[PDB]
């Protein structure tokens, strides 16, 4: 037992690719808050859970807080709930079981839950011809937004 006050701190850094894993983003949504996930398929996948982690439960798929484990999921979404939250913390753990035993647990990825742009609508009414006025804006007042199509 070489346990001591040593501050050596060996890395075992994040390897890049060419093996199965799972990632969690939040894109292509409507105007109600949600979250998503995506994974790389393999020979035999297994259970893969998640959790929130704070003093109070920020977002919850159930009535109270939840975990929402699932078995053999490739690309599917998951909803959330309400608090004064901007960026929640999700500790996704994935027992892959591709081999006899293989895991990639405790991937504490802090996902973000906010609308990027902001839209306001003004309607003007002529005699049976109708025009829209669309006042677009950015939600946060530090980072700007770019655009591709509307």
């Amino acid at each position: 037992c070489k346990e001591s006050t040593k501050v050596l701190v060996k890395q075992a850094h994040n390897l890049n690719l060419g093996e199965y894993a799972l990632e969690l983003k939040s894109v292509q949504s409507d105007a109600l808050e949600s979250l998503q996930v995506e994974v790389e398929v393999q020979k035999n996948i297994g259970n893969m859970k998640n959790l929130p982690v704070s003093f109070s439960m920020d977002e919850i798929q159930a009535r109270k807080r939840y975990n929402t484990p699932f078995e053999n999921v490739r690309l599917e979404y998951y909803l959330l709930d309400q608090i004064t939250a901007f960026d929640l913390i999700i500790k996704t753990s994935f027992t892959k079981k591709n081999d006899q035993g293989t895991f990639g647990e405790t991937k504490k990825v802090r996902i973000q839950c906010y609308l990027q742009l902001s839209v306001s609508v003004e309607d003007i009414f002529k005699k049976d011809i109708f025009f829209f006025k669309f006042l677009l804006n950015s939600s946060v007042r530090e980072e700007p937004v770019i655009l591709y199509s509307s």
